[PDB]
């Protein structure tokens, strides 16, 4: 409909998943909130509009359509009010920093320690698949009461969920595009509530210390839990964002590091650098790139377009986080970086809830990383390629190391 932008109606999906930073750069310059024909939607693309955007009062949460095909309601992403406030009751009491200090070194540490044990004398490894994806799901698994649901199966449910999440593609009159695209996510779903029902079935009747028995249990009358339809929802953002994007974010920080070796000798030399050395990571390779979305309640003027009532905005994060406005050539992964506020745990109402355990998460699994491998080098015989639109991070990291 914007004459000048035209350009957007030839952007594809598939360019979008494999290097949206092209389409974003424009975007930022040229029209920093553009409908994107191929997402059906508003995208704000820089700092600032993602930022109002999160933070309005004349916004409110929504879920992108494909994310709503995918988890339904309630999630908590997507509902607001009385529900919203109940859910965010609900999954903030182990994320707790005071909580969160009481346990995160003896949860993280032993679990990076076992998936390193099996690979540390052999010179080489593919790092996600064999330590980040294995310490980030075992982590919050352990912590949810999924001790029993393998890191192998973790990971695939994430997988799927992410698939179907960011299957956002549309036609000319708005329909999903793929169609076909949400089956895997359904099939997730299914083996999901096949593995869970039992385990919350046992939970109403013999509460524990596992976040899912709390979620049932706490706030609630004598003898009433919450029905599982009513939290199912949240547990599958869970079993997507919140399994994925700690392992998706140490290893975004390992690949800048390897791009920058001086830099990583000054890590290894100085772990107390590691959390510096994240929140560069996270700015410079979002993990949660564009998949959440606000929607207004008013007539509202965003970057001098009148928007409706009604009209849903994709926040696109990782374009934020790579603002000229803000950085100096963000293209670059850079530790020694001035530090600024970044928007890769979003902004707002609806920010982030586990910010501090994540942190924790991926900071301990990279100290142990560099106390086991030390000198640790990338295999340049193999390239990294980042995949994806709405959650974004290297789909391999091949490494080798002296022996
Ligand atoms: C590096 C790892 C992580 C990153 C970069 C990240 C980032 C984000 C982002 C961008 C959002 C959406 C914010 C917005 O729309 O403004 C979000 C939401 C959320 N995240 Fe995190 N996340 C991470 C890990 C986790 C973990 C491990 C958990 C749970 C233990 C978690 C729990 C949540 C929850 C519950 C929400 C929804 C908040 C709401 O809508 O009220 N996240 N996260
Ligand atoms: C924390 O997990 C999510 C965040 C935003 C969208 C989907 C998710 O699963």
């Amino acid at each position: 409909e914007r004459p000048d932008l035209a350009w957007l109606d030839e952007v594809t999906m598939t360019q979008l998943e494999r290097n949206p930073y092209e389409v974003y750069e424009r975007l930022r310059a040229e029209a920093p909130l553009a409908f994107v024909p191929v997402l059906g939607s508003y995208v704000a693309s820089t700092a600032e509009v993602c930022r109002e955007v999160a933070t309005s009062p004349d916004f409110e949460a929504v879920i992108t359509p494909a994310g709503g095909r995918t988890f339904g309601h309630p999630a908590i992403i997507g509902v607001n009010g009385d529900i919203h406030a109940d859910l965010r009751s609900m999954v903030e009491p182990a994320l707790q920093p005071a909580e969160v200090d009481r346990w995160i070194d003896d949860l993280v540490r032993p679990i990076a320690r076992r998936y390193l044990e099996r690979f540390e004398n052999d010179g080489h490894a593919e790092l996600v698949a064999q330590y980040c994806e294995p310490v980030s799901v075992r982590s919050l698994g352990d912590l949810l009461g999924l001790q029993e649901v393998d890191s192998d199966k973790l990971r695939e449910w994430f997988a799927k969920l992410n698939r179907s999440f960011t299957n956002a593609a549309v036609d000319e009159n708005g329909e999903f595009a793929n169609p076909e695209g949400f089956a895997e996510g359904d099939q997730a779903k299914a083996e999901i509530r096949a593995v869970v029902d039992p385990l919350i079935d046992k939970w109403i009747e013999h509460p524990d210390d596992s976040a899912i028995s709390h979620w049932l249990h706490d706030g609630m009358p004598p003898g009433q839990t919450r029905d599982r339809e009513y939290i199912y929802p949240t547990i599958y953002v869970y079993l997507l964002g919140a399994m994925q994007e700690p392992g998706h974010g140490m290893a975004s920080t390992l690949v800048g590091l390897f791009s920058r070796p001086e830099q990583l000798e000054e890590v290894v030399d100085d772990p107390t650098l590691i959390p510096r050395a994240i929140a560069e990571g996270l700015r410079w390779t979002s993990p949660i790139w564009s998949a959440s979305a606000r929607i207004s309640t008013k007539p509202v003027t965003i970057a001098g377009v009148d928007l409706p009532a009604g009209t849903p905005v994709m926040l696109s994060y990782g374009s934020a986080n790579h603002d000229t406005g803000k950085y100096e050539a963000p293209s670059q992964y850079d530790l020694h970086r001035p530090p600024l506020p970044h928007l890769a745990f979003g902004a707002g109402n609806h920010a982030c809830a586990g910010i501090y355990f994540a942190n924790h998460v991926m900071r301990i699994a990279l100290e142990e990383l560099f106390e086991a491998i030390p000198n640790l080098e990338r295999d340049t015989r193999e390239g990294v390629e980042f995949w994806g639109w709405g959650f974004r991070g290297p789909t391999s990291l091949h490494v080798t190391w002296e022996v």
